[PDB]
């Protein structure tokens, strides 16, 4: 009854097909622990594994306290290690790829479970109104801009193809974000995830990491994450040529007062007054060229010099740490053409 590629959509979102590969990947064991036997409890809990070794990461624990440890890790999240004995989570460079591991298998989760409880019915439970934005109208052209325009040429691994742009409606939040509509600094900025998220996403909003997950990794803390060039949220996609087909949102963002960082703070609480922090990159779009939809900014010009030597960043970073300043107005359905 939906239009097709609002169907195509739902079946790109409910794949678990998707779910099943993503396992594969990060090397889990599917005969111990299928997708039905996930739950929350689980994830929250394997997280607070990664509490303890962490906790230990700096101090070291020293195998006595870490084996038993890493081993815990193991009951709730089993593995399959071609043949070689299971890698000791003792490094930092390990408990980064299980923070994304579960970061991941939390939103799978999700999926599963909207999935499995009580293709029409499928996006009711996604709690979302999605729309066509039609090819030829202006909606569709400012959008496109942007897409072609601050294209970053330091991520030359592919070129951007739009395929289908929507226009969503979360359940809930417009009500959410009043308090924040009037605040200034508003930018429909760039969040791009895994295919497999996007049921987390469009039913849940965007969500700031759970207290039990990981110290570090985390830059400017732990809060929602936007760029203004499309390539850096692009990026976040992690598609292969395998799968070319990446999802990648608008959000309006209510920044206020931007907090104006040149290199990592985990930032726990904002100073009184800020109301998101503003990672300044070495580039930034043509300020010139930014157009304005509804009072917000649509920064779209392409990448000159910030002018600013001494920041840590290629390009910006925008954070805010309260799930309200969000409004998600657009959805992409993007190819990746790669380029070797
Ligand atoms: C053990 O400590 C470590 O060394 C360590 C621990 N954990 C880690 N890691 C696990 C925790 N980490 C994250 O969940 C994380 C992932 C993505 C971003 C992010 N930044 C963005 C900037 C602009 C736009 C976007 C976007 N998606 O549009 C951005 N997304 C941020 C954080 C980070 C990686 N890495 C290292």
């Amino acid at each position: 009854k939906l239009p097709k590629p609002v169907q195509d959509l739902i079946k790109m979102i409910f794949d678990v097909e998707s779910m099943k590969k993503a396992m594969v990947e990060y090397e889990i064991d599917l005969q111990k622990m299928p997708l039905g036997k996930l739950s929350k409890r689980q994830i929250q809990a394997a997280y607070s594994i990664l509490s303890e070794v962490q906790q230990a990461v700096s101090q070291g624990s020293s195998d006595s306290q870490i084996l038993d440890l890493s081993n815990r890790f193991y009951t709730l999240i089993p593995h399959d290690f071609g043949m070689k004995k299971p890698p000791l989570l003792n490094n930092a460079d390990s408990v980064q790829a299980k923070a994304e591991m579960l970061d991941n298998l939390l939103d799978i989760e999700v999926a599963y479970s909207l999935l499995r409880g009580g293709i029409d019915v499928n996006y009711e439970k996604l709690k979302t109104d999605i729309k066509v934005v039609d090819r030829d109208s202006e909606e569709a052209e400012i959008i496109r801009k942007y897409v072609k325009n601050t294209h970053a040429t330091t991520h030359n691994a592919y070129d951007l193809e739009v395929i289908d742009i929507f226009k969503i409606e979360r359940e809930g939040e417009c009500q959410r974000y009043k308090p924040f509509k009037q605040l200034h600094n508003r930018r429909l900025l760039w969040h791009g995830s895994r295919t497999t998220n996007f049921a987390g996403i469009l039913s849940q909003g965007l969500r700031i990491a759970p207290p039990e997950a990981p110290v570090t990794g985390y830059m400017f803390g732990k809060g929602i994450y936007f760029a203004d060039m499309v390539s850096k949220s692009a990026n976040y996609c992690h598609t292969s040529q395998g799968d070319p087909i990446g999802l990648i949102l608008l959000g309006e963002v209510a920044l206020g007062n931007m907090y104006e960082l040149k290199h990592a703070s985990h930032i726990s609480k904002l100073p009184k007054g800020k109301h998101s922090v503003k990672g300044l990159g070495k580039t930034t779009p043509d300020p010139s060229a930014n157009i304005s939809l509804d009072g917000v900014d649509v920064p779209l010009g392409t990448g000159i010099s910030s002018g600013v030597n001494d920041t840590s960043l290629l390009y910006n970073e925008y954070i805010v740490y309260d799930i309200a300043q969000v409004n998600l107005k657009y959805l992409l359905k993007l190819k990746f053409n790669f380029k070797t």
